[PDB]
């Protein structure tokens, strides 16, 4: 009953980890509108989505989440079709430590624009009825990488707005949980980006070390990562929760020393 019948907003959604959140999503009761800048991705994703679900439960929409007006329209245009938000998944990133402050604008900036949207819809302040907000972050978000740099500070960004925005959400009591995800690595087409020089730059030459840790640690698959998801949108106790998902040590949320 935390997800049947709500209305949930993914990004990324035509492949991969954002796929695979809307599946499980659908599978629980939700309508899901799926959000991505790959029109043919989406197309696919959405017609394979019409023969398991029925087509009213998804709305595909193309936006480009750094985009701020595409961005703003996209919710307008979900909350018109469905009539109300209740899950946001900034879920969209890139890996490109080339063009890194693009990098920046999609993994982190439109985190943030798309969380304050959220906001503005869901939050019991501005007529809403509250909501679950999930950041995607990465186990980047929380340890250093000597070959994605950048890719890591945009994570680490994720996870300190993500616990400083639940913090404002309960002194604001707007009703809105905001929680984030850290995966370890996950079988995607993102983990393909690493193989190559457009997107790596000057750190190319020592890709291998970044293979010695994947085949250290072991990959996940996207369904994996939803059962994730569905953790976080069930148990409404879950304000500012940063949890981990790894083959190594399972689920587990991040311990702090706050003060
Ligand atoms: N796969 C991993 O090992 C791993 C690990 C930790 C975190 N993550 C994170 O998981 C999220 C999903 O990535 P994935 O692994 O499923 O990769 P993916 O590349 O398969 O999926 C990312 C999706 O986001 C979309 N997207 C990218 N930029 C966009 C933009 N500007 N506007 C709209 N849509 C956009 C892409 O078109 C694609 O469909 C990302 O935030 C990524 O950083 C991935
Ligand atoms: C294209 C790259 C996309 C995958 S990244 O988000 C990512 S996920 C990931 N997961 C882990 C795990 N540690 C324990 C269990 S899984 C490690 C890394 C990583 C890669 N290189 C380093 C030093 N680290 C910490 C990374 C890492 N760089």
């Amino acid at each position: 009953s935390h997800v049947n019948g709500k209305v949930a907003l993914v990004t990324g959604a035509a492949q991969g980890i954002g796929r695979a959140f809307a599946e499980a999503l659908l599978l629980k009761g939700a309508k899901v509108a799926l959000v991505d800048w790959n029109l043919e991705a989406g197309v696919q994703c959405k017609a394979a989505l019409d023969e398991q679900f029925e087509p009213q439960k998804t709305l595909f929409i193309q936006c480009d989440v750094a985009d701020q007006q595409q961005l703003r329209d996209t919710f307008r245009k979900v909350v018109d079709h469905f009539g109300r938000l209740d899950i946001l998944v900034n879920n969209a990133g890139v890996n490109n430590e080339k063009n890194w402050e693009k990098t920046l604008q999609i993994n982190l900036v439109s985190v943030i624009s798309g969380t304050y949207l959220g906001l503005d819809y869901m939050s019991k302040q501005n007529g809403g009825e509250g909501g679950i907000i999930i950041n995607m972050s990465s186990l980047a978000g929380l340890m250093p990488v000597a070959q994605q740099p950048v890719y890591c500070a945009s994570k680490h960004g994720i996870v300190g707005f993500t616990r400083s925005a639940a913090l404002a959400a309960n002194l604001m009591n707007s009703g809105v949980r905001l929680n984030a995800i850290c995966p370890g690595f996950v079988n995607t087409a993102i983990l393909e980006s690493i193989e190559k020089e457009e997107n790596m730059g000057q750190y190319i030459e020592y890709k291998d070390h970044i293979k010695d840790m994947i085949k250290y640690y072991g990959i996940l698959d996207p369904p994996l990562i939803a059962n994730g998801l569905i953790t976080l949108i069930e148990d409404d106790a879950l304000n500012g929760a940063i949890m981990k998902i790894t083959t190594s040590k399972g689920i587990h949320f991040q311990d702090y020393d706050t003060t």
